[PDB]
């Protein structure tokens, strides 16, 4: 079967197919994904007035990200169930091309909302010291866009051309490291002149940010993290990838948003935790 | 026909099929389910300002659970009608694998929202005495997650491997008992220093919690509660399971939420009930 | 063919089929139904602040019923168009079992929201004199539930077993009469110590309640109201049943809610009609 | 082919089929339709507080009509694309009876919301002089209902029985003329004792009302406005009908609502235009 | 294969078909499109109170455009995936006429909302000096309508009749130039008597407006921008067209709306950036 520049899910699905557990788990984990985002949307809107006016733009940008993540994860949850269909004879779910091939790239282009807005929103909670708002924003948005576009191109070749996959992935990684560098500066400057309570929260936000964002390139490589014909080049790797995405999605978007809201509360004059 | 690690609904549906009453009832009871959750969402939002600011987070977390439960019960209602199709010759609804096998596991992963948030929200209404907020929260969330994940694994084997089904179910039960233990403490400490009216409501909340949460392991075992080849290993057991889920869903989420809101009103300075 | 315990719509649809007028009218009347409920939801939310705080729970419960009625009528509108498909050869719409059989029972289980909440909400507008709030509520909810459950069982046999249909219907009717009895008391006690304007509205509410609620058992019997092989055991009876439901739905839920809102305004200190 | 009492769209679609332009335009014009109504819903809600409390009911009734028109135009937009399917051999869209026949009657029953509420809402902005509120309302609602029901019956026969089509249309027209008569009185009485600004707006509202409402009987007759085998008994007439509906829908509902809101602002003590 | 007056996407799709990258990218870029508009809707509503009352109509009109753009881009995203289906034998997505032909004209009719409202909303932020509000509005709306209708007609012939395509496009362009002329005046007059900060924002708005609006005629011509049998008369041109639309949509609607909101804040007495 000719699949071309398609994600490895389609190759596993076309050859071995997916067990009940693999198929039902991947559907459920994506469903949890979009459910968390819509619940988060409600949470971020309803808690707007829990912080001083100046901090409320962070609640609004969290809500903006929730809308993006909900729409994408909802669409992708339906894409999963449309792309793989039960074969009665063998009792496994095989590629159903009438549904279209499954593509993780769907996520990447919506990151053009998520990444820029997640990086931007912290600049409405913390105060910079030596760095300029417009400068940090421009660095975040440029490197964010380049990271996403290069990775988007790469993931199309994860089976068809491992070399292109790894080269584009490496270029994307360079921009990622730049973002990590700039966010560390923002966290450091953010800690300057705020309560120890606020500083603790920013320490947690940095760890959360570092781990949650690194999970995305982890998901990128997932099928090959056990090498050629490894344990993960299987339905187990398919499950692992969507699980990692969902953990990353909840952590990078919702928990990040909640911690920023808690920081905003400590920095708020009237409010306290 | 090879169904593998699938719920017993698919076996009944593939062999005997479902009568009009069994099929139509299961569809209607799931439809009532998601209708209650969306109505509950509206109720919890519209009554936010009926309690003092400090208590409003409980309304918000109720709303969060309503969103999760609505999305899941809506999706599962469609899953039911897609998985079983009318056979004109015999006049019963049989497994339609083109719709996918039906899986109750869909519910379990969304409990990673419901369970943590339901257990958390009471800590925004009652005041603890001897117990520490962070400690109760961490115990609820850890044991909640472990209870859900172990049960999720178990239910895949409810037909294919009764031993795995019962062992995973037993491990899950251990974590459940821990949750019951911690919640009893929270209720007791919550009663200390509040009006007799508030204490009565917490007594009711404990009974509701105990019964409603115990229904879930009841739903887990449903097909085997009348032993091998029992009355319940049938379309009658299929009906019973979804009925028990719906009673549990309405009770554990909505009625629990309403009682907590009523408690918040008694604890509120301005409000009287 | 073998339809078993199915509503008469499926028998007419399987034997005679439906004319363009019968099929298109039934679809349109259900569409009007769900449109009225969603419009009503908007109305009840937007007019919350038109009455004193104490009366606003009635607006909220109206909104809750609108959500239930919208979801059900929307789902049932789609169920109608899925269950009957055009036959080009004869130019009529015949039963399409791939869509499932059509079941009015879908409505009944959602009444477990509508009936309890419609009966409850008046107790937030009128003041009782001799009767106790908790007692009236408990009688409404018990008899409401029993009325619904017994009728739900009955309607499955409306073709397959006329005896069961009529016996279950009669038992259901007994609980209905109890509800009528209790509501009459509530209306009388509500009239005590309020303006003549408020008393006139409660008189209207009683007439509306009596007629609108009686339409439901009317819909139950519809196919047999012209006896065996009567005018109504036909596509004309199918049209009549859904028309009666829609009139009953609009009257019992929306107009009832509007009149209660108008009563709340007269009873409100600041507000005036 | 046997189509029975069906609209002429189905006859054109079954015999000639629709060109790319005819099919794509009819889909797009209905899509614009429902888009305008949902945008209008947002506008009428967001501008509620731009007028004195007493006038806000008019914003609410505008919103109610937006919900009705959105739901109907959305459903009808999907009905269009389901009822006509591309034939590769000839390159035109032909009747696809599996989707159901297309029926304009779908619109008519939703007018039982639109007509009564559009006629009602002006009575919350203007003050009557010689006429009684309840009397004008009752005349509007009775004649409105009769106009709709008689026309609804008529449109089923627009091909199958031209005589019935014209007779029912004529009866409907009589009730329409009554509505025009009553609305002219309302406008005249509304002009009495208000600013020149308010009087100008009521003059505009009358012209808008007269033209926009007359478009509906225009749409009714559309296929025959160029006589037997005329230019309009074609895909061009199909396009014209839905175009006229969309112009009528936007004019009679949204622009009417906006002008009433502007009138409310001029009549408002605090507010200025 | 006879496609008639259809867009070039259908010809490429019917002859060469689309690679995984071409098909998946076009789906993702449209998905990003509608996601941005729904996120924008939330943003424009939530930031209404960030500007003085007089400026809030601009937030409302932004929201109005978001609803239109969301609905259209969502519908068009589904139209893309319905119109092209995977062929297992060659591994490309080919025209699936059962889904309907793909038409960009769908966008054009919704511009009857977007264009008039985008041009209107600036007149609620800037103050005119020489020019009259009603006059600028009328010129914008007339030329906007004529630009859209002439272009709408043109795009049907982009393959079937290049002459009609170019002539209608040229006529449309004339009206576009008129709009550019009037908007330049509005921006110049808007700069008069406001802070240098506000003037800088209007300079940005003019560049954004000029580039973003010019992208639409760019999308119109896209397939022929590399001449006959050029690089762009291919799946690469199909990708380019939808990419350009999405850049234009985000830029002309959301970024334009955000900049107007920022201008409104600078012009607001209480508020500051
Ligand atoms: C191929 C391997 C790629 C190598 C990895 C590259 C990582 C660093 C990239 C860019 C550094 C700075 C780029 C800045 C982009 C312009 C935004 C900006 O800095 O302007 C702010 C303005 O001055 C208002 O203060
Ligand atoms: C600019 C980056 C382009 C990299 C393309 C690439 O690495 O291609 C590998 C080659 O095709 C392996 O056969
Ligand atoms: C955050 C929670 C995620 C939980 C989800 C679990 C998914 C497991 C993912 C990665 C583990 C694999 C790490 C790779 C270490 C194995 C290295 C190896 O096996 O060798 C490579 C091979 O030999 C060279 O050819
Ligand atoms: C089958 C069971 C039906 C569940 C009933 C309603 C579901 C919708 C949730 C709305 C809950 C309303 C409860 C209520 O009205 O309580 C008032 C309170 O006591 C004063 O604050
Ligand atoms: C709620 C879940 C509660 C689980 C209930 C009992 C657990 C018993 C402990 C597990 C012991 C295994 C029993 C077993 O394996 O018996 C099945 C046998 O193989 C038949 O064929
Ligand atoms: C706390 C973390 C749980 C750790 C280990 C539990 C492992 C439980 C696995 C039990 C499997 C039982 C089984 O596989 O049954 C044997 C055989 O198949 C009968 O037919
Ligand atoms: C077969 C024929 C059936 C006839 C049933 C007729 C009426 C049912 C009346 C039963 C009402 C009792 C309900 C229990 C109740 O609501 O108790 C009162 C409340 O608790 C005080 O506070
Ligand atoms: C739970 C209530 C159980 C309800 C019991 C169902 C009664 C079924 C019935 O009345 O049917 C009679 C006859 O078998 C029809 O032909
Ligand atoms: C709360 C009250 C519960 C009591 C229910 C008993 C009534 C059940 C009535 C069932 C009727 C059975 C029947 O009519 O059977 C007919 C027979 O099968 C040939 O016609
Ligand atoms: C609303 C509902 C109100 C219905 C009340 C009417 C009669 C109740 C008395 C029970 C009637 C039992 C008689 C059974 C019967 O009539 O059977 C006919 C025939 O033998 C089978 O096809
Ligand atoms: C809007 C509808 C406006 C209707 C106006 C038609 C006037 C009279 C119809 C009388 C029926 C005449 C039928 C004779 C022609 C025929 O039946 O052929
Ligand atoms: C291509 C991807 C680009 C899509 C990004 C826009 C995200 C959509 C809405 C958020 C509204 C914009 C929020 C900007 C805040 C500006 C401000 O706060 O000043
Ligand atoms: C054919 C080519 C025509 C292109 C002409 C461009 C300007 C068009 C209209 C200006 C109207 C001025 C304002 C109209 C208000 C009514
Ligand atoms: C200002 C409003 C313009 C109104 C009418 C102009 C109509 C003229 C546009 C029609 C052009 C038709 C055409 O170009 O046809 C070419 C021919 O078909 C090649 O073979
Ligand atoms: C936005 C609308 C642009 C309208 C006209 C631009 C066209 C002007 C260029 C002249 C077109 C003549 C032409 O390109 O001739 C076709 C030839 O076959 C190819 O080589
Ligand atoms: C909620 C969305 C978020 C936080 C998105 C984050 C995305 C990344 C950190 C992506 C990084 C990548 C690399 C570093 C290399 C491979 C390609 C990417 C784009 C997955
Ligand atoms: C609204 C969601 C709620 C309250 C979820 C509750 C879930 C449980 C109490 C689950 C318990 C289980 C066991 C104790 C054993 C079998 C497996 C479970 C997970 C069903
Ligand atoms: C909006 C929902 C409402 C008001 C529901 C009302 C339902 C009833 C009054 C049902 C009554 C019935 C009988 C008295 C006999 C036959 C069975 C029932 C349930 C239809
Ligand atoms: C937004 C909905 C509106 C304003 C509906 C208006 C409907 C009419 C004015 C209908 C009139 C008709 C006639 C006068 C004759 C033919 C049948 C009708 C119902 C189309
Ligand atoms: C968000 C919607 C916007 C900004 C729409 C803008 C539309 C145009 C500027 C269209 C211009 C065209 C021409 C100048 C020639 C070809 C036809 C058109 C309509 C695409
Ligand atoms: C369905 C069987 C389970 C019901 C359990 C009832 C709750 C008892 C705990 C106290
Ligand atoms: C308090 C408000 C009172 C409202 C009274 C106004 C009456 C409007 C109700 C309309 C009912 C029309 C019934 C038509 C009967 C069907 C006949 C159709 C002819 C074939
Ligand atoms: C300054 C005004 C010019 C703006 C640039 C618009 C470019 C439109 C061309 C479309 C892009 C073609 C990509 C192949
Ligand atoms: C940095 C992590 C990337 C390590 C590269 C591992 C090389 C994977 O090797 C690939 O494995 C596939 C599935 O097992 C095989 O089908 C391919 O033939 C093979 O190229
Ligand atoms: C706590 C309740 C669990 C007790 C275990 C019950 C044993 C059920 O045993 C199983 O029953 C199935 C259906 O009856 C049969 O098809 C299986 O062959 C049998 O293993
Ligand atoms: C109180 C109202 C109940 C009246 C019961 C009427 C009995 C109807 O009798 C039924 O009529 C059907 C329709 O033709 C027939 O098909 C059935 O064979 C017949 O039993
Ligand atoms: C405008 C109100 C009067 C219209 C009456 C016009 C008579 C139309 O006449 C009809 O035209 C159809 C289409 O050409 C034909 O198919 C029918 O045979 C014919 O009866
Ligand atoms: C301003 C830009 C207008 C340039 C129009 C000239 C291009 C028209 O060239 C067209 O190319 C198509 C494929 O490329 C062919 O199928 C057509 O037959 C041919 O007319
Ligand atoms: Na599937
Ligand atoms: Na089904
Ligand atoms: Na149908
Ligand atoms: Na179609
Ligand atoms: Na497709």
């Amino acid at each position: 079967q000719e699949l071309g520049n398609a994600n490895f899910e389609n190759f596993i699905g076309a050859t071995e197919g997916f067990s009940e557990i693999a198929y039902q788990f991947t559907s459920a984990i994506l469903t949890l994904g979009y459910a968390v985002m819509l619940a988060g949307l409600l949470y971020f809107i309803l808690t707007i007035k829990n912080v001083d006016k100046k901090f409320q733009m962070s609640n609004i940008l969290s809500a903006v990200v929730m809308v993006s993540a909900f729409l994408l994860l909802y669409a992708q949850a339906q894409n999963w169930t449309s792309s793989f269909t039960f074969n009665e004879e063998v009792g496994r779910y095989f590629l159903d091309p009438s549904g279209d091939l499954f593509n993780n790239g769907y996520r990447y282009l919506n990151w053009l909302i998520d990444v820029p807005m997640l990086l931007f929103q912290i600049l409405f909670v913390v105060s910079l010291t030596t760095s300029k708002f417009s400068s940090v924003r421009n660095q975040f948005w440029f490197s964010g866009a380049m990271m996403i576009i290069t990775g988007y191109i790469g993931q199309f070749y994860e089976v068809s051309n491992l070399t292109a996959f790894l080269v584009w992935g490496a270029i994307s990684s360079a921009f990622f490291f730049h973002i990590l560098w700039v966010m560390k500066k923002v966290i450091n400057e953010g800690k300057e002149g705020i309560s120890p309570a606020g500083q603790k929260i920013l320490s947690n936000i940095w760890i959360l940010f570092l781990i949650s964002w690194t999970l995305y390139p982890g998901a990128y490589l997932m099928p090959y993290l056990t090498g050629v014909d490894g344990f993960l080049y299987s339905e187990d790797g398919v499950m692992a990838r969507q699980l990692v995405y969902t953990i990353a999605d909840v952590s990078s978007k919702v928990i990040y948003g909640v911690l920023l809201g808690n920081l905003a509360i400590t920095l708020s004059k009237n409010k306290e935790l």
